């Protein structure tokens, strides 16, 4: 299990915590003395370099896709899944993001687009298939007001096919080109 | 955890269980009435198909690496890791064989060899990173009597390059066009 040299119950007071290019530290209930938000910032962004790094090695990826960086220069939102009641905390994260995507279609039709993107997607191997992947999914697509056909995937794993399939229904269309993977019911004369 | 519609305790008596092309069923303690040889043969060809097929999803492979057929027509070896005090049993395998490698040397000889490769190796994604994977390993090193620096490695994953160099203080040599990755100390001329 993963852990850190800092509370992090108490700088993510919620079980999954968004954050976006400014990484703003979350907001705590009044009372407690909260350490500089600069500093709390530097804590997130530990974590998110550390999340990223898991996620390459589970992944068998050379380097990191997701970083405090990487975040801080583009426009990706992390949802960051904690268990509050751990015992004696952090689980993994998605990450998403707009992309423009010269999409190749299935009568042929081709084009751009800009679909919400999967682009990095981690739960810590202890827990993993235990349906925690699952119930940050669903949040990430709630906040994100995004439907599971609408979505495009950077280069899904064996496991996020399978996943997606059970969870949704998702079966794959057209290859494409850009290495995203779309799946049935994208373009709208598709059923699904 | 993985599970099996059959008695793995009874099939595999033993902690760690070796398996060749033979496919032969472990010989029980006296007693016990046994079931026929070549039913306990599927069973563990079952476990191999499966597990193959488990170790694939863990490395993001399209097709199993290791099979039972593949066990068949090759001369692999497999070490198969149980827990025989699993509350309320297999927890994961490697696979070896001789393999002829045209491998590229540093110094710029080139030639053939066939060293001991490591193959496919896989611990369950829930027991990863508690010590399995060096015990399995280390049982295997014995019974082939192999040093780590002698062995050939078969498209390692970023995991495996990390538990080897921990476990072993092993170190890439000359990067190989077979994909296939060695240590320093392979050839007779380098030094551990
Ligand atoms: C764009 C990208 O991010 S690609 C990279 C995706 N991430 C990875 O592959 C890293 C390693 N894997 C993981 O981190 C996780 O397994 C995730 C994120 C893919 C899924 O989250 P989980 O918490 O494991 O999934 P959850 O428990 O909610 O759902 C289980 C389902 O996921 C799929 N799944 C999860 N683990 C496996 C596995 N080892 N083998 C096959 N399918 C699997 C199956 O559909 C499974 O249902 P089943 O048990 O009925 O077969
Ligand atoms: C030729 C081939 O078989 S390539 C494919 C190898 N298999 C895979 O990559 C599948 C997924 N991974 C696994 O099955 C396992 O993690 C194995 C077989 C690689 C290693 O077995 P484990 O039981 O996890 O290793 P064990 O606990 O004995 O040793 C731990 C060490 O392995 C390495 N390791 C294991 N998991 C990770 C990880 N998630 N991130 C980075 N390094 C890791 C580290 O060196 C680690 O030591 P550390 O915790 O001090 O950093
Ligand atoms: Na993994
Ligand atoms: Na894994």
């Amino acid at each position: 299990s993963m852990e850190f040299p800092f509370d992090v119950d108490a700088l993510f007071p919620e079980r999954i915590t968004v954050l976006d290019q400014h990484l703003r530290p979350p907001a705590r209930r009044p009372g407690t003395t909260t350490p500089a938000r600069v500093d709390l910032q530097q804590q997130i962004m530990t974590i998110i370099d550390e999340l990223g790094k898991a996620s390459a090695k589970a992944q068998n990826l050379s380097a990191p896709i997701t970083s405090a960086s990487r975040m801080q220069s583009n426009r990706h939102v992390v949802y960051i899944l904690k268990d509050s009641s751990a015992r004696p905390a952090i689980i993994g994260f998605i990450k998403v993001g707009y992309k423009k995507l010269f999409v190749l279609d299935d009568r042929e039709a081709h084009n751009e687009v800009e679909p919400l993107c999967i682009l990095d997607f981690y739960i810590h191997e202890s827990v993993q298939r235990h349906g925690h992947g699952r119930e940050l999914f669903q949040y990430m697509l709630q906040k994100e007001r995004v439907e599971p056909h609408q979505l495009a995937i950077d280069r899904p794993s064996q496991k996020l096919l399978k996943f997606l399939n059970k969870h949704y229904n998702l079966e794959t269309t057209v290859p494409q080109v850009n290495n995203f993977v779309i799946f049935e019911g994208f373009f709208a004369h598709q059923h699904r």
